[PDB]
């Protein structure tokens, strides 16, 4: 079975959407809850509604996707209200991603989320890796900034929560990031990873960048970022032994999800692939993941999670 | 024509091999020199010869490659010897990529290199972004270290040279890296970019990592990193106006090379693609680039360099 | 818009799945129907259920895929049942691919399919190009054989239908195949092309073929055959002016579909790319094709279909 | 050793250029002779000089090439004059590729070539698979015409010779083609394969075919056709046991050449790759093939020729 118990919650399966994909509106959330996904995470929100960056801000490309959405969301209020009143937790666990543009904006939000998570069970995913807000660089790329955010969020939230991490490409950054992460016992999970910040897709024909925000610089997702995502899931799975690592990046197949789990992933989030395929992808991913586990003789996810064989 | 005059040199075309690919042995260099490439850069060398990391250390994958070569080179002595005696400069400009594991080591090399560069015109490409030497994190990810390396190298070299840059994925990082690079007038060119550091490719069937070194972590190249290379080439093209930007990454066609140049690249280096196709690729890339320039009405690379239109 | 009216049916977009890919089970079909694809075609079926050829029988390779599936299907009964009862035609047009191993079998099937198509509008795609059934060479390669199959089908079916054509690599064959197809007015569409037959993928390390059937000979699909697919789509688009030409082969991007449509394709089918990416590919393809039409100022597909420019 | 004895000739290695690539002018021939290739083949020639088809007629694409050269050759006289007076047989065996547009043209040539072949040892490669001469279909796709061509050629030549075969994609075709081939004992070798006929490359940007001849239809070469080439090499390796099969198609590395030999190739020709890389590729291919044989413990090609393992 693909079931698993994480953060005092039961998950039909490890699949769920990657924050920002089909989880902005009540309808996306209701669809995600309706899908066969093991859980769902709401759009990374801020205090007030955000129109996001100017369009075109998302482009589906052959190897995945580039995007500079710019945290377009219906506002914390809505998502908190969804978590507190609209979500049917009998259906599946809900993760509410937050992404205040300042540590105090995040603190202000988690204080309000606290009583709801306390009462509802909604799980907080602190997004410290948005690479698409102009003027706002991935917070988790600034280690002390991240350290502060977590001290401030831990303090004001006082409940278990996770952090959506930006991909790191330096072994030292793997070490340091995990060092920071491990100083916070409330950080029960880290989601690896967020879009590979600030890629640039150029259309040769038009000789123009494909997205409008930040001169075409946006987060890369999809096939492009799989090896990078697996590295981070694994790097942090090893470094953060007392925490759960949620895999995210380049998942299109049960095989991809399998490598993620093999890499140490508990939950496996699907961004780009979901963006293009729709919630139906989860049933497919689950079947695919099961066909594989079948072949390999794995009855449970635990049997092979983080069991990637090295040479 | 695809001819460009850069760094007091004439290049037949903007194409060349990426440091490390087909440029380790004397035969690779002779092979690169014989190729139709506008130039060639040698394998990143250390003072002493290096066996590199344990094999398998390079894996070609559908979307490029992952490698943890570990700077396997024949030693500075050889490459400086090739630079000073073996390379036929009448054929094409030669770049000597130096990748000391310490600032002292690089200073020891660039010191012995200077006289040669002075007479032969060999161009120095300082590698401040190798992501595969165990315990040696990408120097260019450490802005202060990068600065120390640049002033020590600039000082001991006293000649124009370039830097092989690591891909950055944070706007603040492009700005700070440029801030560091721009302090040194001798740094005439920055090559963007080196392998996307510490990806992890897992074979679902064997449930094992494809490469042996560092538990499967290696630099990614090819398709995967194209948007990341264009972003970086463009990021530093804009930020380092007084410097040339050599594009490297994801180049398989003249279209890719077109995007790189459109982004700001002067020279375009081919890594993975060359690794899997042989030097014949340069002829193709050149025909292809010319076919694109022909259609768009471009007679010179200068006409469309850095001319990537934004929305 | 990508909409288009073909064979008295409305198609949301030109995109669909290549027969045999994600369309063998009821779940595959419901998955394709749920996708953003403008239509779907069921697995080439035979009178009774087939287990197909010995596995491994499919191999995704860097440049596409090879496969000797061997017409593994749930039997004609199932797919007619799907056509007649399961498929929601409000969603999108359904094509039912038939691939009897003899003319009598196809006739027996189409006779039963007729009443269904007659009432539901399910479209027949006669597969005269399967290159994986041991002992059964592609029908469309024996022109007299093809002429007979079409006489019998046209006669026994009496309704408009299409033919999945094998790739031809001889101008004489384009002429003759077309000459043959054009004798059958019921042949409203010809899908170019089926897999490039009997290619052989050999693994260097194992020094063994990658698939088990027919000593490793299987149909190639994907990147490998795009040029070949455009040729056929174009050759037949030119030769069968009274018929529609459905493109298929090497479609991974909206640009590939664009070439197909530019070559003369009405519907564009995705096989290998879909096999590996999942139904999400259609949304991506649609977005990519639209962005291209956008840049080129095309409001409709009919604006650039078969408008490939020659020199 | 890469050395092999064939057709009563000694070959340093199995490599040679593909007919048409680097072998049209006296200088090309001199380059191929100078190269480290074990043998060379002259451009397919016709009795009289041919300008070939209108340019552009050859396009190097990311997966190989497309071409409609139209047999541009310096005429049989020159080539016969090369084989009789200019070639240095002390360097490497010479194959003279003949491609008459009529059976009488081929007979006219082989008659005159016979004496020179009797004296100099030049080997005849009858091209029965050109797919780029307007109005002239691949002769070998016409089993009877092919039969007639070989009766006439075998009669007028009376000496050992080979045939440049077009790739087949139908098992029955392999069987029949072999059936026709096997009748002639003088046909000591069949070169598999020639270009994959009449692929269509269209440039999405210009929306135009890349080559001018035949509305863009040209032979496909390079990476595209490797699997097809290995298939044909192996198909004819098994079907024509008393004949040598020279492999040709998709060779870029010693690994590819290794696959061809594995498949059953005695000699391995390089076309597209050579077209882009130059005669230097042969040294590279020989090094690479030896490096593979080194690891597999193969001391000779004979040890692994046609030893491809099937599942
Ligand atoms: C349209 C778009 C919007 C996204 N919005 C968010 C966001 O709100 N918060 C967040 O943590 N991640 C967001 N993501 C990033 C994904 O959650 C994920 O980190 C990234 O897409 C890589 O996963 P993938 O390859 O599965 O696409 C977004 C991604 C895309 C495609
Ligand atoms: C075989 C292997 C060796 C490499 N060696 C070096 C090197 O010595 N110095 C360097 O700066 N980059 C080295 N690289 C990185 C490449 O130079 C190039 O930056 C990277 O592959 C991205 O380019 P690509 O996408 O074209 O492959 C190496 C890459 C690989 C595949
Ligand atoms: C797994 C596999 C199964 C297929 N089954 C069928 C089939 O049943 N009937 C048919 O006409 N084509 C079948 N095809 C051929 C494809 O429909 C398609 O024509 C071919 O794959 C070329 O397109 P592609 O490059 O998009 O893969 C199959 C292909 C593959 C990949
Ligand atoms: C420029 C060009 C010219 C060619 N000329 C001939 C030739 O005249 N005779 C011939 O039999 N094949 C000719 N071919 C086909 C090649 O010999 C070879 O069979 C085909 O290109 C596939 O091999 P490859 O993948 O290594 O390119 C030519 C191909 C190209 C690229």
């Amino acid at each position: 079975c693909l079931k698993l118990n994480l953060l005092d919650h039961v998950f039909a399966n490890p699949f769920m959407n990657a924050a920002g994909v089909l989880c902005s509106t009540e309808e996306d959330l209701r669809c995600m809850t309706a899908s066969s996904s093991g859980a769902l995470v709401s759009k990374s929100c801020t205090s007030a509604p955000r129109d996001g960056n100017p369009e075109p801000r998302y482009m589906a490309v052959p190897l995945g996707s580039i995007n500079s959405m710019g945290l377009p969301n219906l506002g914390f209020d809505f998502y908190l209200k969804y978590a507190s009143d609209l979500h049917d937790y009998s259906k599946k666990p809900l993760f509410l991603s937050i992404s205040g543009l300042s540590v105090e904006e995040n603190v202000a939000m988690v204080r309000r989320l606290a009583p709801v998570a306390q009462e509802k069970g909604v799980l907080l995913e602190l997004n410290l890796s948005c690479p698409n807000v102009p003027g706002k660089p991935q917070v988790a790329y600034d280690f002390e900034a991240m350290r502060t955010y977590l001290q401030q969020v831990s303090l004001a939230y006082g409940l278990p929560f996770g952090v959506k991490m930006p991909p790191y490409f330096d072994i030292a950054h793997f070490d340091t990031a995990a060092a920071v992460l491990n100083e916070f016992p409330l950080v029960k999970f880290v989601t690896c990873v967020n879009s590979v910040g600030n890629g640039l897709v150029i259309d040769a024909e038009s000789e123009s960048v494909v997205i409008k925000p930040k001169q075409g610089f946006g987060g890369l997702g999809g096939k492009y970022i799989l090896p990078t995502a697996l590295a981070n899931v694994n790097a942090f799975y090893r470094r953060c032994p007392d925490k759960l690592v949620f895999g995210c990046g380049g998942v299109y197949s049960g095989e991809d999800a399998f490598l993620h789990i093999l890499a140490g992933a508990s939950m496996v989030q699907v961004g780009t692939a979901l963006q293009e395929e729709g919630p139906g992808i989860f049933t497919r991913l689950e079947d695919e993941l099961l066909e594989i586990m079948a072949r390999k003789g794995y009855r449970t996810l635990e049997e092979f999670r983080g069991r990637v064989k090295t040479i």
